[PDB]
């Protein structure tokens, strides 16, 4: 076919994401049952009415990701939708890609975000780290300001998201630094993240290492549909390969800007969002403005995309 299927991660939840896909299709809450039943809790209920506060910790927005885009995907499934040539994802959103291409079972990966979630978050004390959007500065001149501003401490472009929208992530201090530096360097703004965690740099090391053990004993099968890695912007098959890229994606940057490029250079004329929000479809224009893409969330527009 001519299109991918993206994933996305932290983020892109919301309160009452998904409701009206739910009402289209009982087999939304049957999905989340599932995920529910494997994580002790009604993750439905929790997507539905919050608080926001909730929603946002970490250890429960990535089950709630992930089984949302699966959810997607099976409504996809049920109602005739053909295969993506290719699929990638955002970070957590790897795993969503995962369970759709066959190669890690779903409530496996109910319980792994779960954890790896928890583990993130303990991964340096309360605090000390922060993530912060640089908008419109070069990749040079970004990773230019961080080295001047570490002073030995980690700061790092961690998501590369599109050209003129790159996120940094370390100490917070360094990320404060690298902040000022960057906007003195031309960039338009530094937003600071609403997250504690900083993802995707080396301080996630021993949450990395936690993980890595814990996916160890998972059963990883062959792919059926082919995922591109955003920590090597590759695609694996080998399950020994495919665990150690989500080891390594932990502390590594999420390559998203050469993900898109490399779908692009494939072939594969548009990109489908499956998952809430729209934050990759906005992105994709940013990236290469040959490929066309859209959201799979709202029942209008997935009616829509089957009818082709």
């Amino acid at each position: 076919t001519q299109f991918a299927f993206v994933f996305p991660g932290q983020g892109s939840q919301s309160v009452g994401m998904l409701a009206e896909m739910a009402a289209n299709y009982p087999i939304v809450e049957e999905t989340f049952a599932e995920a529910s039943a494997a994580l002790g809790y009604d993750l439905w209920a929790l997507t539905q009415q919050g608080p926001a506060e909730e929603l946002n910790k970490t250890w429960q927005t990535q089950p709630a990701l992930l089984t949302a885009s699966v959810a997607l995907w099976r409504v996809w499934q049920q109602q005739g939708g053909k295969m993506p040539a290719l699929m990638a994802g955002h970070s957590l959103g790897e795993y969503s890609a995962l369970v759709c291409a066959g190669v890690i079972n779903f409530a496996d990966a109910v319980r792994l975000v779960e954890m790896r979630g928890k583990f993130m978050q303990e991964a340096v004390p309360e605090g000390t780290g922060g993530m912060s959007a640089i908008i419109g500065l070069d990749d040079a001149s970004i990773a230019k300001a961080c080295e001047e501003s570490a002073e030995g401490q980690v700061v790092s472009p961690v998501n590369f998201n599109s050209p003129g929208q790159v996120v940094i992530a370390g100490h917070k201090e360094a990320v404060e630094r690298a902040g000022a530096a960057c906007k003195a360097a031309g960039a338009k703004r530094a937003l600071p993240l609403p997250v504690s965690v900083p993802s995707h740099c080396a301080l996630m090391k021993p949450a990395a290492d936690k993980l890595a053990v814990e996916l160890a004993k998972i059963t990883f099968s062959a792919p059926t549909v082919p995922v591109v890695n955003n920590v090597d912007v590759k695609c694996e098959t080998d399950a020994a390969a495919i665990r150690d890229a989500l080891v390594r994606q932990l502390y590594n940057p999420v390559q998203w800007t050469k993900s898109v490029e490399f779908i692009a250079a494939q072939g594969v004329e548009h990109l489908y969002e499956v998952g809430p929000g729209k934050v990759l479809t906005g992105l994709t224009k940013r990236i290469v403005d040959t490929l066309t893409a859209s959201a799979l969330n709202e029942p209008a527009a997935l009616s829509a995309a089957l009818t082709q």
